[PDB]
């Protein structure tokens, strides 16, 4: 078993190896896609959908949410969607390892509330080849 | 940690400087988006997503949702729907600062029950460069 | 604050100028839209999309819900749903003022229940000019 | 105000002016609609979308639930989609009056539960000209 | 009124009249569909969607769901789907009788949780004509 | 009658036969998929869908969600997916048998919470023949 | 005034109109109960909760507990719960007259202790029609 | 100060005026309600909740409990029951005056024992509007 | 009447006929119940509630508490709960007979004071058909 | 030490400062709430709950009961329930000092029994801003 | 019989083996859980309610109350709950045996009064497997 | 053995180490809690629930009442509440030692009776981390 707060997805301070966690982050997730190419030919004995696997174009989806902690790491978050770069980030899965690549932020948004905090989720999306230093 | 009650949407009441909230709002949310251009190229070392990053085009969407207080930033955020223009708006994220850009109001809409008060939501996409006084 | 009971929306029952409530509505919303024209130019300084404004179609949808209470301005509900025209509504915000602009009656449904009271719901499109008579 | 268990919908058990009520029907519902055809002018006064009225097509759906009792109104519900015919029906807004027209039975389905009642379903559209009998 | 327990959906063993229920099932549904085509001419005093009714193609649905035990008339709904074929179903509507048409079994799927039981849902679709035995 | 906690799906440790449960996994599914090739007449004697069976393409959908547990099954878990390959899988219906086919990891996701575990959830899809060993 | 031991529920113990008391039972209750359906309108004269009367569901429910004397009225009791069937039931209000409606039992329950009699609670629920004989 | 026998609630025999009280009432207890619809801006002075007063839903409800005296009165409240009306009832609150509203006989129960006396409790609510007369 | 001290509950020692009282219970109780299946048609002779039933899923809750005597009885009481079964159980009704179910033990729990004995607790809950031996 | 008849709850008698007690009132008491607004973030320190303070709304509710004694004061409660309005009240903590808010009476309630006084209870809740004038 | 006095529960100081009672201990109790499966087919019998047994998760609950008595065993307690791990505990039926479970400590709390002793209650949670060694 | 009136809650006067206690308080509570987050496998050698220890929240509620003496510590505990904060506060477990943590004043109440004291209940929830200085 393995605790679920040991699960930091990490960003680059100066765009070189100084990763951080962002701020009070609730929920996150780090999410990966494959394409399903399908090849299903004529013979399949008996119609079993045949697939190719190597051919789909694979990719990695962050999604992360939290309470509104003003960190440095957040201002680094916001500062990348403005001039809109693809800098490195890291998912520690917490004993697998390290994720370790280059993530676009889609989307950034911070709400808030009469009577609750100012909250900000966080949706990235694959830039690049993925790793896992372990 | 940072209250959701000093996250402030504020639009102007001469068209120049003179920025107020709204009414009586009681969830406001700032919503910025990318647009994920792909280039996959033959090769990406295993098939992962590549992302250019720089090409997207870039948006911010307001959503405010609150109680029918009649003020006259209220009148005002209702005229410029009719005749309809790109005023400048600004949102204050609580210890960031300021985010300063121009919306246009997209959707306004005026709801009320038998049993409840007067609410309004209100919805704003936008309409030029974003920027961010801090 | 203002409360909800006294946002009323008035229906004509001569088709001039002779406005009155429905029937017993217990939920009702005018709900205004634009259509966000996009013109995102080669330069937009750092890609920010940019609206139009004038552009857009804009469009005011009514939204009415209640028990079906069999007043004569219901049955001219009914009627003008039959032979489908266009007559003129007043939605009054109930310290903004008058609305005032001409509607299809698109939806009407009635509506019933074995343990519960008939009720309709009532949904109105925008025909024409709108208006504010404050 | 009206109860709801007096508006009942009626079903031809002759095909000729023979009309009951279906079974034990739980919920009931007449639902009317319009086709918004859209003329949107270059001139609009202000861009407001413009409506045509006349010229859209309109239609009655009919939305019925029930538990199944099997009466033989019931099953000459059942037999009018197998020889799939559009029958004269009959929905009496119970104080408006008849609203009496031709509509074909598009879904009937009958659902069962291990610890429930067996119960009845019951879609309609509309097929001719509907009427209004007071 | 009539008890649910007794909407009893009967499976082939043998292929021929031999017809079992399947299984633990706590939900089970037939659901008729007919295809609405649109007649709708210059002329239809008023604008009324005119129907056809007697052109539209037409369905039965059958839905399944309930708990997994390991009947020999489970396995014949399980190698059915293998051999995809089109065998005979009998559907017994609890006192109006029999409705016996041939199925395809179109989505089957079993289901279990580590607090809860192994659980199929079931779902087929009209492979032919449907009957009415009573 | 059977239990849900002895519905096994197996992974491929040396990708020849070592089949291992993948970690602690709390909801399996395993879903199969018809594709309802229609093949309806000029003649259906009353217009019913006519379906044809043997023609349309068969799938199966592995459906896994569970806490991280990070056994070594579930490293061959994340692999897998990266030099994406379809390797064999099993399934076991805990009292028909096995049903032992390829199938591509198309979805692995990794989710953790401030308040909760670290939790994996996991689709596949078949990848060719499938078999049923009992 | 009228004393309580006079307040008798009666059982069937033919299923027709043989009417005993159960067994020695110490306390007895028949409750009556109604849905309070409500049409709250926009207009109401001040904002008083308007009622409906007539459209709720109404029951009645019948709570009797005792000693355990096992008469041949009370293993009536016991077997309708086993063969759950929906048997006729009568409550004397001691001068006003008969209730007599048809009763499912829901709730049987013997109880029994060291140092005490054995005792049985029995709650019933209204299956139909209420009469009032008088 | 004003004694509690002075406290009368009232019911009507014919309908029209004709106010007795029911019986040998022991308890009584008229209980008005309101419905606190929360109108909190996001300012509010220190986040004090603020409330709006006229919009929330208004009720009365009436608790009556006593022995059973099978007087003309008592047999009046049993029938409004059953043939579920809104009869006129009126309150009598000692030095005051009368609350004079109508009101739905919600829950009647005839209760008794064997070592007491026949008892009966009685809960109305409010079914429209409410006056007081002094 | 009849003691209670004859309303004996018996557990399997071996698994098979050999019966016997568990330990030193002081209070003891089944509990049987029905689902109360809501039949409400539309037509229900004044509104009263129908019930169906047949239909309703019904259950025994056995409740047994009492003091903690050691006897090999009441350690085959815990080894069931530790590789939970549902063995059979039998409630001897003093004069009724017999009741002879299976049942799982739900709940058992052992407490013990400075001041008092060490008792126990017990509650089971119907797992299968019951019976009636007499 | 104080004593608690000395913690007076005054009532607006013409809406503008003069305040008077109601009634005989035997047990009084304001009560005050704040929200509980979690902000837990990734890192806690061992896993606090993290509060937040400011941002909760806040609330004071009233509660006061007593013997019914018709003052003027009691019927100038009596009125602000009908037409429902927010007026200012004071509660004296009897030596810190005033309290002063708006409020809404929420619930009113006049009781009596056949041996005992007329009594009222009396539920308020906050309206607005609070004040400390000491 | 057996007294209450030795039904122990220990807890461990060292977190191997060293097992110590907590303190001065008033009151105690293990308690246990089943989770009731439900499995009700469509046969059951006459509608019983069957079970399932081996699939519900199973729990163990300790409740413990006493005076505060500081021991090293109760600090030992204290901490735990800080870095909140899941220690080894034992609970000793005084003559069946040893528990022997790792249980986490869900709530401590330590209680005082004016004229009383300083109490704490202790309630923990089953962690992991349970035991049996007699 | 301890003493209760020994087990003292204190708050801070200056904000800054300045502990004292509140006032006549007569009962005192500090409640611990821990949040059970379940991780139960498919593995669980007997299906026992297992869980995590380290993910869950924890929090601690202080629960104070007495009688009201208007100290300044007691003012002091009155402001907090109206410009909510967090201030830092003190329990004595009374020879464990200091619990020193920051918690938000929640809920305070001050009550009066015509024949008692003045009392004031009080209760705070965490608000940040706890401590142990012994």
């Amino acid at each position: 078993a393995q605790n679920g707060k040991d699960l930091l997805i990490k960003l680059d301070l100066t765009g070189s190896g100084q990763f951080e966690t962002i701020a009070g982050l609730r929920a996150t997730r780090i999410s990966f896609n494959a394409e399903t190419v399908d090849v299903t030919s004529l013979e399949s004995q008996g119609g079993w959908r045949e697939l190719l696997g190597g051919a789909g174009v694979r990719s990695a989806s962050i999604s992360g949410a939290g309470v509104f902690k003003d960190a440095d790491t957040d201002e680094r978050a916001r500062q990348i969607f403005f001039d809109g770069e693809v800098p490195e980030f890291q998912v520690i899965i917490p004993d697998f390892g390290i994720v370790q690549g280059p993530f676009m932020i889609t989307s950034i948004d911070y709400a808030g509330s009469h009577n609750g905090e100012a909250s900000y989720e966080l949706a990235m999306a694959s830039a690049g080849a993925l790793s896992f230093t372990a």
